């Protein structure tokens, strides 16, 4: 191995980054120290990382994650359905152009209501057996993604919350000035994946 | 770090061991490139996964496992109750005189049997809501089992399997030479523990 891999490895930073890395989150830029130490080390984190047959990869928004190969040696899990949705959502509230002046901070309750208007009632419904149901399973499925890293809780509760970059991984494809928000519409409708 | 836990974290066999580990694999004889391998670096494997704040633990019968603490930094989990019941019946098979000719080799349908007599009737029916039912949760737990490294799987079928000493983590406390069958049947009535 080389020096600076070592270096990497013995950085206090390490185990609780590569712990966090390996169970799937995602490091933005709010995590200055962990991302500024991805930064310098990001061609020998690589190599180490590919040894597990995963990717470490930096998105074009500046987040690094893992994303396993199909021989990975990391177990892999995938997102439920609505985790799935909760994030899509979350990434169409972090393209509205409120965003910037808000710092990405939304309530739940600002969720609830773009989640019913957003999302396809014939679908969404049959993801419960209703709607103070769905309220504490889409506090479920935040908390998740809080784990991975895709929001910040502002406060002890899911009630107040900061969209992360890392959002953008439940986005649409989009390219040349064209607008995200109605592709993220239209789209609407151990190393836990969110595919 | 010092030079051998480099020579240890570069060698091809650790990126399959570490991962193992840390999904809460014990590691036995039977993988004894796996186990001479944590044999010869088990003074430098502890130091580098003390920084998780868990310890890599040699258990008196020769087998490793990683054993968080309570400030691990790799997520923890548990066993379910009819997990720990299995596993306890299979050190109780384990512990049977016959073991030594048969290399610990039992059948899907021998664990069945000593599971209904040795299992107290009240609590183990209550771990369902029936016996084709409890025989298809027994292969669950058989698969969970052979993933933490308790059991081999004889063919491509848990109906053969091979134990393991890991299995001595269901068993209970015995000294001098106390048969350890009957403290056995009394005691039946990211990282997994078996707890």
């Amino acid at each position: 191995m080389p020096v600076k891999l070592a270096q990497a490895l013995a950085n206090p930073l390490f185990p609780a980054l590569d712990s966090a890395l390996r169970s799937g989150r995602h490091i933005g830029l709010d995590e200055l120290d962990n991302h500024a130490f991805l930064m310098d080390f990001q061609e020998y984190l690589e190599e180490f990382y590919a040894r597990y047959n995963v990717e470490l990869i930096r998105a074009p928004e500046g987040f690094f994650y893992l994303r396993p190969r199909s021989t990975t040696l990391i177990p892999r899990s995938v997102l439920s359905e609505l985790d799935m949705m909760v994030g899509k959502i979350l990434c169409y509230l972090y393209l509205s152009p409120e965003r910037l002046a808000n710092e990405g901070i939304f309530t739940q309750q600002e969720l609830y209501d773009e989640l019913l208007t957003l999302a396809d009632e014939a679908k969404l419904l049959k993801l419960v057996n209703d709607r103070q149901k769905l309220q504490e399973k889409v506090r479920s499925s935040l908390n998740r993604l809080r784990r991975l890293g895709m929001v910040w809780f502002m406060g002890h509760d899911s009630s107040k919350f900061r969209i992360t970059e890392s959002v953008f991984r439940f986005g649409a494809d989009v390219r040349a000035g064209d607008d995200p928000r109605e592709a993220q519409r239209r789209l609407i409708r151990e190393e836990s994946q969110p595919d």
